[PDB]
């Protein structure tokens, strides 16, 4: 978990701006891994390990892998790069992008969904700006900042939030379960096929709350599937007990993905 600083080389420029983000490189066994490196800035160094604590025990083709910490200058949480980087500025940079490959990518955050539901993690930030593109048909769930390990006899963690993005219980209740990243994972299936527009534009949060609590919900992005817009808005059930898991959601999404996958043959 403990990297040697020796064997990272950070490169001049800065990819973005808690701190920075750096592109570097990892000396192996053998092969040098291409990384992205999380910089930081007693509470941010906290945060900090307990998300790595949580990326440590992910293994899935879908998550971000962290390949350790580093404790030099600052204290640096190296992970295997994502080349093409956060979805939402992707896909606003590339509005030609088909259906059928959005269709795919949120199929692949809806399996690393799954994943984490039967690990019992709960994500807390899951949105379109922290899902990483690998290539543009191969996407990684990101950022375990706010990510808990569920207790064994509970099946919700009780806590500035993402507020666009959370559950009406999340908002009433501070009760945060997977269920509750169902519901994020709607808006993020919302932004996807909006090509990285954000949600609930121009609205304040309050604004938010009072529009759902009114039973309302956003639209249907111009050229998405009416199939995948009844996903999304079962996503967004209001009541908890009634919203599907992602075992549903993913199972929704793969049938519909090889459907589609027939028609492009056909
Ligand atoms: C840095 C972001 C934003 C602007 C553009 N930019 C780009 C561009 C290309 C590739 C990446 N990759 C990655 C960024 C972050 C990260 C970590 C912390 C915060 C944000 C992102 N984590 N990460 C893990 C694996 N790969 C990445 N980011």
């Amino acid at each position: 978990v403990y990297l040697d600083r020796k064997l990272l080389t950070l490169e001049d420029k800065e990819l973005g701006s808690f701190g920075t983000v750096k592109k570097g490189y990892y000396q192996m066994k053998k092969v040098v891994k291409t990384v992205a490196v999380k910089i930081l800035k007693p509470a941010l160094k906290d945060e900090l390990l307990a998300e790595a604590n949580v990326m440590q025990q992910l293994d899935n083709p879908y998550i971000v892998r962290m390949i350790g910490i580093c404790e030099a200058e600052s204290w640096m949480l190296v992970m295997e790069m994502a080349e093409l980087g956060p979805l939402n500025k992707y896909l606003q940079q590339n509005r030609h992008v088909k259906d059928k490959n959005i269709i795919e990518l949120v199929h692949q955050v809806s399996m690393g969904m799954k994943y984490l539901e039967e690990s019992n993690f709960v994500h807390r930030d899951l949105a379109a700006r922290n899902v990483l593109l690998v290539t543009q048909h191969y996407a990684k769930i990101s950022d375990f900042g706010l990510s808990k390990a569920l207790r064994a006899d509970e099946n919700y963690y009780k806590a500035k939030w993402p507020v666009k993005w959370y559950a009406p219980e999340c908002i009433n209740y501070y009760k945060f379960s997977s269920k509750s990243d169902v519901w994020s994972f709607g808006v993020l299936m919302w932004e996807a096929f909006s090509y990285g527009q954000k949600p609930y534009r121009g609205m304040k949060g309050s604004e938010v709350t009072a529009m759902l609590e009114k039973g309302e919900r956003m639209g249907c992005p111009a050229g998405c599937p009416r199939e995948m817009y009844d996903l999304m808005n079962l996503c967004w059930t209001y009541d908890v007990e009634n919203r599907p898991g992602f075992a549903a959601v993913e199972l929704r999404l793969r049938n519909y993905y090889y459907d589609v996958v027939n028609e492009g043959h056909h």
